[PDB]
């Protein structure tokens, strides 16, 4: 259908899949606010209009964080959306540190659409950490998240100047470069 209808299909799908989940801020914000915010970063700041990229951004956490399967994504949204979502889906069969390390290792080799989603996802989470230290976190755990995110984003450059410039500003504010 129209761009709008296609976006609302993905937004409503993600809202239902994430309905019982909450972010780790003290207030426990509904999890769906994150994928919506990531996708809005892409339209409002990055100038993105590719509906496949924007659908993937709304859905980028459904397979990683819920029972949703990659085949279910393709079933409702097609193969280009499914391939994007797969690219940004951590292998939850792996230990946390290996997932953290693979994001650094696999950042340069991702498709342009996956780099856009990865950049916007990092930008949302770093803004969130600045806004509110998550429940149970120390201030130096926040800094270290930034130190790791900088290593990932280093591998994502050459994709979108607006997002990369915004990330560079946040990293610089905490003494981190590129
Ligand atoms: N320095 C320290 O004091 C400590 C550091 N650590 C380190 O932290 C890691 C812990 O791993 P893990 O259990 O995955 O915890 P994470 O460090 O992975 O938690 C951060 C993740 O939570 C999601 N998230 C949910 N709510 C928020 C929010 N309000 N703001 C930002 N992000 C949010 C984001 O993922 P998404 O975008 O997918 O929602 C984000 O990537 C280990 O790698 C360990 O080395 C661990 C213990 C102490
Ligand atoms: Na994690
Ligand atoms: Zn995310």
């Amino acid at each position: 259908g129209s761009e709008a209808a296609q976006l609302l299909e993905a937004a409503d799908f993600a809202a239902r899949k994430h309905r019982q989940q909450r972010r780790k801020d003290p207030e426990g914000t509904p999890y769906i606010n994150h994928p919506i915010g990531v996708a809005r970063i892409l339209t409002h700041e990055a100038g993105i209009t590719d509906i496949v990229v924007l659908q993937a951004a709304l859905l980028h956490d459904t397979v990683e964080k819920t029972d949703t399967t990659l085949d279910e994504v393709e079933l409702h949204f097609g193969a280009q959306v499914r391939r994007l979502v797969e690219e940004v889906t951590d292998d939850k069969t792996l230990p946390k540190l290996e997932r953290k390390r693979l994001q650094v290792e696999q950042a340069p080799h991702s498709s342009p659409g996956a780099k856009l989603v990865k950049l916007a996802d990092k930008l949302y989470n770093l803004r969130d950490l600045n806004r509110c230290t998550p429940e149970g976190w120390s201030e130096h755990r926040v800094q270290e998240y930034f130190e790791w995110a900088a290593q990932v984003v280093k591998g994502l450059q050459g994709t979108n100047r607006q997002l990369e410039e915004a990330l560079k500003h946040l990293f610089k504010q905490r003494g981190l470069t590129i």
